[PDB]
């Protein structure tokens, strides 16, 4: 009965797929409901800024105007400060920023603000990730273990003081998982999001949004710690490397937990549908 | 002794940590070696274009140009991008963690929902991706049973056919998931052969710089293209999922052979030295 279970497996893969299709649909509508308006109010006002110099300088080709912008945007992807008051310019591929870049590869964050333009940079980048991603896999795992055992020692002390009359074995894990979410979200989310707000100038929401986008390895790149030129004590960046190293370890378990809650809510809903069928109006 | 086992673990972590830092150092110099130049040649040519525009058109004064370039910088911070299809795309880049970032929420509430969507989305997609890979891995099992019967009744027997089989998984695998889609991307997107492959790997590894996006350029796409890319991503992520894991296990073997080759080398220092 080898196919007995494979027939059953495909039945579970297909329902998870139809539920993933439905999760993309619900989200797809909620984002354009949130973002479609601001996009329009920003295209009407940007055309208002277009005309105020479209006919403010008729002695330009006015086709090269929309062609000029192409030369800027197309050239901004690499990072360009085309200004006359700032002809001197800081590098994006210097000693520290190309060390950053390597980090954003092996950790699959890939912010993208700085990416290779040379065919060699690309070819090396493909080799670098195909090796470096697995390699960094072991480090993050060891950093998960260590960080994990440092918590086993802490709960061995918290699960002995709260041992009062009428204690249970399986219920006390509920108390455990709560302290993991609470203390975790402080050191890896709350505390570092504050330093971001003050060092990068970001808002409270923007710093948290950066933390989540970064430590889930989505890494859009719209916000990046250490991106601007401000001052960067350089006590700053090396601490961020460590935050990433341990902050990734954290979300790895957190995300993995959230999934278990999803099998369970999946079990209790699969059986609640059996109950409902089973009674269904008397 | 519990603290003795933990001392063995921290010794292991600390060495893998050093290898990672030493890997980051190498990469940093090789990228700085490859990208520093093009940055300077493109910084010199963009300064030539900036006066080349003030000279060819005396129409624009120097003071106006700076105002112009400030507005374009703002346009970068906005860009339709949030239509019925792009927002579905976006949702794709979130739950897969690829996150190209060519489209990203600007609303305060779209950022909050993106946090919620991602925390619940990423785990959900993992199950999907876990079954896909499961299926895909059994489909390839029905293929190696067929292959590990026609070759294993004859020429040199087991203990080296397991290495031939994994080359089959890598040879075809690259064809269906890397090569074939890069060919389609080349013609449909206008990307060079390298740029397409570059894209394939930076996407299917969830890196997703967003410097190349399949479907992001303004062009007429057949009705059937974007849906096939989804399926590609779906099945392609599963493939690099294992591929990245194999590479991970190859490093596990090699790292042992180098740890013991260092014991040998020391060790023939050892008894070659005791020879006085
Ligand atoms: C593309 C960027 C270049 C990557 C360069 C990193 C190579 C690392 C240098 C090799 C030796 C590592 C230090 C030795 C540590 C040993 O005491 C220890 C056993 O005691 N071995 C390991 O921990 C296990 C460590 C084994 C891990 C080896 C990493 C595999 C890299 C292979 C790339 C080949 C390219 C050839 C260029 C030289
Ligand atoms: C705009 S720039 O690219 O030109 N300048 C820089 C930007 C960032 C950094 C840096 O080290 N940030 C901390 C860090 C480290 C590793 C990883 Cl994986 C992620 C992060 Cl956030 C340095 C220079
Ligand atoms: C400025 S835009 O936002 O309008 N550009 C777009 C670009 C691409 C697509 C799209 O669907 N691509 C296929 C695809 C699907 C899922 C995943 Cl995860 C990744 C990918 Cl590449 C839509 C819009
Ligand atoms: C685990 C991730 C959950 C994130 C919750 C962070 C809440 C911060 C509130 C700031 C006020
Ligand atoms: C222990 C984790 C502390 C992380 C703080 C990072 C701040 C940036
Ligand atoms: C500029 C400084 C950025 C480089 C910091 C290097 C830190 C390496 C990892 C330390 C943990
Ligand atoms: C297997 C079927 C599981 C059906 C329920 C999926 C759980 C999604 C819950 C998301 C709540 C927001
Ligand atoms: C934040 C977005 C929430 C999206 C959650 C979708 C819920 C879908 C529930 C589907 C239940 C199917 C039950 C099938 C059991 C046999
Ligand atoms: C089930 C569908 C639930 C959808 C939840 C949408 C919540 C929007 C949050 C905006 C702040
Ligand atoms: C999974 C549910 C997580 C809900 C966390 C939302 C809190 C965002 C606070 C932003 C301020
Ligand atoms: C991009 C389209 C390639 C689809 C690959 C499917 C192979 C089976
Ligand atoms: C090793 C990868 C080689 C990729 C070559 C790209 C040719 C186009
Ligand atoms: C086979 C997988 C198909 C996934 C359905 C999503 C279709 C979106 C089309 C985008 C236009
Ligand atoms: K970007
Ligand atoms: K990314
Ligand atoms: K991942
Ligand atoms: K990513
Ligand atoms: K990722
Ligand atoms: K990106």
């Amino acid at each position: 009965s080898d196919s007995a279970i494979n027939v059953m497996k495909w039945k579970t893969v297909s329902t998870i797929f139809l539920v993933v299709v439905l999760y993309l649909i619900i989200g797809a509508t909620v984002f354009k409901a949130l973002e479609q308006p601001q996009e329009i109010s920003q295209r009407t006002t940007i055309v208002i800024q277009r005309e105020k110099f479209l006919r403010a300088h008729p002695c330009v080709s006015d086709q090269e105007l929309d062609e000029l912008i192409q030369q800027i945007v197309a050239a901004i992807n690499a990072g360009i400060i085309p200004l006359g008051a700032s002809s001197n310019q800081v590098s994006h591929w210097d000693l520290g920023s190309s060390f950053f870049f390597a980090g954003t590869v092996i950790t699959t964050i890939g912010f993208g603000n700085i990416s290779p333009r040379t065919e060699g940079g690309k070819i090396f980048c493909i080799i670098y990730a195909l090796l470096g991603i697995p390699l960094f896999g072991f480090l993050l795992a060891g950093v998960g273990d260590q960080l994990g055992t440092i918590f086993g020692k802490g709960i061995a002390k918290v699960e002995d003081t709260f041992i009062k009359w009428n204690v249970s074995q399986t219920k006390i894990r509920i108390i455990s998982t709560i302290i993991f979410i609470l203390f975790g979200c402080v050191l890896f989310v709350a505390l570092p999001a504050v330093i971001f707000k003050h060092i990068e100038g970001w808002s409270a929401l923007d710093a948290i949004y950066f933390v989540v986008i970064t430590l889930t390895t989505i890494g859009f790149g719209d916000y990046v710690a250490g991106g601007s030129d401000i001052e960067y004590l350089d006590f700053y960046k090396p601490v961020v490397w460590f935050w990433i190293l341990v902050g990734l370890a954290y979300f790895a378990a957190v995300l993995s937990m959230i999934g278990d809650w999803l099998r369970v809510i999946a079990k209790k809903t699969k059986e609640a549908v059996g109950e409902f069928r089973a009674h269904a109006a008397e």
